[PDB]
């Protein structure tokens, strides 16, 4: 019912959408808290450098660990469900957004350049509960996009939240009912509701063979 | 060289975005009446509300020519993968339609598939409450790859070699390309078992 998002990124205005999307209601009720920090927050030196050259060589930088190590100690407590972006995470799904719908406390830590030493999760992981996860097969910048899907598909599971109320869904339509000499299916129109379901299931079924025949 | 256009109900949303030009325009601009409504009930009956074919017909009609690669994010659409993104990266103008409510009428898409080519697509297997998340995705994994710009990534390391007591993996730190080559290659493919191995062809868990 009531959840705290914190976000930490080297971008903060990419998070603003968020925290924009989410109803005065909620906040008021105390249901919902997101919270953005700059990481450059816990640099430690005249530069906020936040990257490093990664060992054994290679392409890229690396995020220091001791910079982000500073920052979850900060922020992150034990009941702590600490979210690490990436695009060799375990696959986030609608059942992880589920699962994640009724945690008390999110931390989202989004890296850049090529990602963030691997000791600062698996440190962390020493003391809360760290979840390393994908929104997809495709690559990003950094996991700031990631935070965005993330938040929109957790927090629109939390009732009140949002402001909103197998086989993939088929096509829907409203009037009018011819537009551009397409006329709605007259199923939808013949008040005969259980064939209208019947319609709809090999709808369904059709469009999940053509788009996704892995789910079958 | 590539144009983006981006339209959507909640403009601001798109605020996080010279080889590229990505616009963005508010779909009520192609209203005419009073309380500019974008939306109605479903014929057929359901919960939730369909955008109206209207109001995109024109909107699309004013920025798409036959050229236009029309992208519309739903969770019943075809994956958006890296494949995907290759692809799109040569593209000389994306219009991305972003809907809202439960998605928009069948016949928009359907129409401007007559016109000129059209992609409904899904950024992954969770359910948003608009198209305008995906757009950001889709973008952003798009023009990384504009020119002038399979297994899972293993761990990464940058200094201090010793931190809280834990070590950089020794064979980083050992000069020796070729064992850092193969160390990396089983990190790789042992990442993948554990957490894709749909990647190399097995069962999910
Ligand atoms: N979730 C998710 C992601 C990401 C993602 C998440 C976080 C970071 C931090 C840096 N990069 C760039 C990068 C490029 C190459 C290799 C490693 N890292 C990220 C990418 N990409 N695709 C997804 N489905
Ligand atoms: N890409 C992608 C998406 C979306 C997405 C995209 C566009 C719209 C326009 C409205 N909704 C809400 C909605 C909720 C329920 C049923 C239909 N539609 C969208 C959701 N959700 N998950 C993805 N991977």
């Amino acid at each position: 019912g009531s959840m705290k998002i914190d976000v930490v990124t080297i971008f903060p205005e990419y998070l603003q959408p968020v925290r924009q999307s989410l109803p005065g209601k909620a906040i008021d009720a105390g249901l919902v808290d997101v919270a953005v920090h700059d990481l450059r927050r816990w640099t430690h030196d005249v530069h906020k450098s936040v990257d490093d050259s990664p060992y054994g060589g290679g392409p890229g930088m690396v995020m220091k660990p001791t910079v982000w190590g500073d920052a979850l100690d900060e922020i992150c407590t034990s009941e702590t469900l600490l979210v690490v972006p990436t695009p060799a995470g375990y696959p986030f799904t609608q059942e992880t957004a589920w699962q994640w719908s009724t945690e008390d406390h999110l931390v989202i830590a989004c890296g850049r350049y090529e990602g963030i030493d691997q000791r600062v999760a698996d440190d962390a992981a020493t003391r809360m509960r760290v979840r390393e996860v994908s929104i997809g097969d495709y690559v990003l910048n950094g996991g700031e996009a990631a935070a965005l899907v993330i938040i929109e598909a957790v927090l629109r599971l939390v009732p009140g939240v949002l402001g909103n109320a197998s086989l993939l869904e088929g096509p829907s339509y409203t009037r009018p009912p011819s537009w551009r000499g397409m006329d709605v299916p007259p199923v939808l129109l013949s008040g005969d509701h259980a064939k209208i379901a019947a319609w709809r299931a090999e709808q369904s079924r059709q469009r999940t063979i053509e788009r996704r025949p892995d789910l079958l």
